[PDB]
């Protein structure tokens, strides 16, 4: 009786869910389809006012890349089903011989930030940084493919009266009305070029630094490794932390190659009493290749991670969307709940055959009577 | 029925007490007293093999200063019972014209550092760190009043050749043997001075910061407050953040004023899955002044809060040693309890009045049947 059941649910009606196609009710297709077959979130919920999901995105996706979403909600019991809108199969690089095991790093560091603080506060929004810079160069879009054009954080391109890239620069950036910033602090962390003209032997090493001005705390990352942009020594990509700041005015700079700052960060909004995040992994049909960086990211006592038993198969819209199990995890967020925890959640308050571990609400004893 | 107890306790014997001379039965004097009548701790568990407690001395104290025991212990409940030798009663600052205030914030950053990696870890203890500086000038003892001196960090002296505090400095320490490493990075925050006979208007503003030499990444401190050594200008003293690294060689870099880098570490060993430590209020009878620098540290969901309703009211040693209801709080020591809470510790695993919240163990519904 009373066993944990697979599935991602609430305790009350203060939840919300953050997604992409999966979840998104208003995307458009015109054809002999059913109507909603994308879906794996049941259609009741649609008009919920719990959901903040995007056909196409994810909160990663939103917050490195001009292809944006205003991923928005607040809620006590939060839920996230995306993230597979970034992934392998997209392959992405800044350069050409980069590296997306580099990206896949970026994920994880990036999703384990989130869903660590989405544990202390209710509400999640992607603000815009603004800067303030001295000199007369302008934005430029280091690192993008076919397909995707990242602009957080900003590059500032070299000013046209320095000859090369071992200059110093700083820009002013400000963080204002949330509670707490996440924003990425990023790095070529390798043999960097300033242009293929330069001669073989001439390269840079990256470095970047955020200070706050009122505190005098400084984070930096500088680089270290041998790789570069070539195809006798590949590798050379962004390597990106993600850092917890407070509202302030912030100091970005960089010693050597081109100075980075936030164009846009998650901001955080009214504390609550700690409770975990619940993660539905997402991915693609098997014909696609995904990756676990949310379930590396999905870490005790911080966030319970959820998964089906199966390969995604979708049922009549294609292969990636509509699938049986996916359907019956998230088919929880219909009802309420009396305890959620590791395992699980537990319908009932009262008595179960197995103990509740990290248990969260009204738990049931698996005592006798 | 099994309302939750005001108690420190364990789920099995898989525990450990650090604590002072309330949990210290090596302690000897020679009078009239009882027997042991400075314990709040119960005689039975003096052999439990589940102590390290030391007359005089605390965590912090011995983390930052020569009064050095080297506090050692491993279990998956964590208890302290600790904090008050080092209070406002004994009016700690670097300089004369210091603030102890700025060392009560210490105090809170040290010990919620602390707090929340043993409630990962099994095992902690005190380890010396070694560094090589490549200069002259030795170890100079900044920080000190007439009953305390501070060791860690190390301040390394002015090279003779040097006219002025204006200069850059460095060294490099090895972190070695431990999973993680607690290590303080601190700076003299405030117009700092080279000495007395200089120029009213010459002063130094500290700059601190440790650097991964493989990893790349650094973390920075910088003197921003207009506070200084004089009694017209007074206020400086020497701020700590408290950083945990993993192991290897790292590079202290000194922008101005003196190089300091740590002589001691919290080495944490044997990850552990999540369990909140417990903390017991460390105070004096009030004829003395206390701190609540260790309840502004202990935090959910990392730790447990235990505290008394009284005055610390000493039985027969003196005020400060033996208090009735402290003893009965660490009563639940001697056996073991279903579960341990935010409320308090639930004796049986089945019913109870109330509702366990954030609960560890095998905890007890308050359903009806
Ligand atoms: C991080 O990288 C920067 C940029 O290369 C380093 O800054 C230079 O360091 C070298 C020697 O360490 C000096 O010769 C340069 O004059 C420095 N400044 C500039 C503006 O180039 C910086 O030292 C590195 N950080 C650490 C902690 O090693
Ligand atoms: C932290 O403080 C150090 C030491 O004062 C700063 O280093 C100096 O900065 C000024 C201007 O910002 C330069 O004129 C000096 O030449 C710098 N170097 C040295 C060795 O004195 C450092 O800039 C401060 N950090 C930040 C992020 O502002
Ligand atoms: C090419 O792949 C995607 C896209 O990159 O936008 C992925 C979307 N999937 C998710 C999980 O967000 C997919 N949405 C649906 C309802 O099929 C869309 C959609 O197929 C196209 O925008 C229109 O065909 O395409
Ligand atoms: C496309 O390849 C590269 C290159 O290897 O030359 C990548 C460089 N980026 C890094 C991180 O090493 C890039 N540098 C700048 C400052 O834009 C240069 C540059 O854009 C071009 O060579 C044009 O000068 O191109
Ligand atoms: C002066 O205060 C202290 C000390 O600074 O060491 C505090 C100790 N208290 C704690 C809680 O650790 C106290 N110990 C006992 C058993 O009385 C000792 C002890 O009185 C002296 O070492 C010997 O009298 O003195
Ligand atoms: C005792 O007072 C002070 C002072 O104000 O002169 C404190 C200084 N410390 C700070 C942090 O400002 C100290 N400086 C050094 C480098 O030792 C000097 C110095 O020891 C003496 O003046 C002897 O030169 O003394
Ligand atoms: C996203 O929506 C939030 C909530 O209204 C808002 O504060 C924020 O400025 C929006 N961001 C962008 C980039 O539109
Ligand atoms: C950035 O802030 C610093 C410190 O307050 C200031 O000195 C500097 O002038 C500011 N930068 C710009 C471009 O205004
Ligand atoms: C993610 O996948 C890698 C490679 O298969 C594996 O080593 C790792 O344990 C996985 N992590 C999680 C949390 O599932
Ligand atoms: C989820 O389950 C599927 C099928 O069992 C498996 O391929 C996938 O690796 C699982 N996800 C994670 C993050 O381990
Ligand atoms: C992908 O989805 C289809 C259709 O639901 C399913 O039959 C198949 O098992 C899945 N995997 C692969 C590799 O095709
Ligand atoms: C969930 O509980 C709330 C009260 O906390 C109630 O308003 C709501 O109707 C419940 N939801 C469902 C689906 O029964
Ligand atoms: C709960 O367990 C205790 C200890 O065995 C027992 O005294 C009590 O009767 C039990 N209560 C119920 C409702 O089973
Ligand atoms: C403290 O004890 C531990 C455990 O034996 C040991 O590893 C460490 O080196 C000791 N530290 C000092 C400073 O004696
Ligand atoms: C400290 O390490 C750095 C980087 O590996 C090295 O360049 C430097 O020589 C070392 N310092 C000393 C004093 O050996
Ligand atoms: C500690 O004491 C201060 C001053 O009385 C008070 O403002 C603060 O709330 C206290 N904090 C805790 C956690 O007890
Ligand atoms: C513990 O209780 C005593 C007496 O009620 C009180 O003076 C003290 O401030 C309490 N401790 C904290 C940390 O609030
Ligand atoms: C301190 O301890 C004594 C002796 O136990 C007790 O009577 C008194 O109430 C306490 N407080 C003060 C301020 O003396
Ligand atoms: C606590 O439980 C353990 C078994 O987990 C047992 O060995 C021990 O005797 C118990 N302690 C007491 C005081 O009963
Ligand atoms: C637990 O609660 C459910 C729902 O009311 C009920 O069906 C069941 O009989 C209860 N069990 C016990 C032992 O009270
Ligand atoms: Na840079
Ligand atoms: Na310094
Ligand atoms: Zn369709
Ligand atoms: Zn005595």
């Amino acid at each position: 009786f009373n066993e944990p059941l697979n599935i991602v649910s609430h305790l009350n009606d203060d939840w919300f869910l953050f997604g992409d196609a999966r979840s998104d009710c208003t995307y458009v297709e015109n054809n002999g389809h059913p109507k909603l077959d994308w879906l794996d979130l049941d259609p009741k919920l649609c008009n919920s006012g719990r959901i903040s999901a995007k056909s196409g995105n994810s909160l990663f996706r939103s917050f490195h890349f001009t292809d944006f979403y205003n991923y928005s909600g607040e809620g006590d019991q939060v839920i996230f089903y995306e993230g597979v809108n970034f992934s392998p199969s997209h392959g992405f690089k800044c350069l050409a011989n980069g590296d997306n095991k580099i990206w896949m790093g970026n994920k994880a560091r990036f999703y384990a930030r989130l869903y660590e603080k989405m544990a202390q506060y209710r509400s999640l929004s992607i603000v815009t940084v603004s800067y303030a810079y001295g000199g007369n160069a302008k934005p430029t879009s280091i690192c993008k493919d076919n397909k995707l054009t990242l602009n957080n954080p900003t590059f500032i391109s070299k000013e046209s009266n320095y000859a090369d890239y071992y200059y110093v620069s700083e820009a002013n950036f400000t963080l204002q009305g949330c509670d707490e910033f996440i924003v990425p602090l990023c790095v070529f962390n390798g043999h960097s070029r300033g242009s293929s003209s330069d001669p073989a032997n001439t390269y840079y090493m990256d470095s970047q630094m955020y200070y706050n001005t009122v505190t005098g705390v400084f984070y930096g990352f500088n680089s270290t490794l041998d790789v570069g942009t070539t195809v006798q020594n590949p590798g050379l990509d962004l390597t990106c932390s993600y850092l917890a700041l407070s509202p302030g005015n912030y100091k970005a700079v960089s010693l050597e190659f081109l100075l980075s700052l936030p164009s846009k960060a998650i901001c955080l909004l009214k504390p609550k009493r700690f409770m975990p995040v619940q993660v539905v992994d997402s991915r693609w049909n098997s014909t696609r290749q995904s990756d676990n960086m949310t379930a590396v990211a999905c870490q005790l006592p911080y966030c319970f991670f959820r998964n089906t038993s199966a390969d995604y198969s979708g049922d009549t819209h294609d292969v990636h969307h509509g699938d049986l199990y996916f359907r019956q995890l998230l088919s929880g967020l219909l009802y309420n709940v009396s305890c959620i925890a590791q395992q699980g959640a537990f319908l009932y308050n009262n008595v179960s055959s197995i103990w509740p571990v990290y248990g969260y609400g009204h738990c049931p004893t698996a005592a006798n009577i």
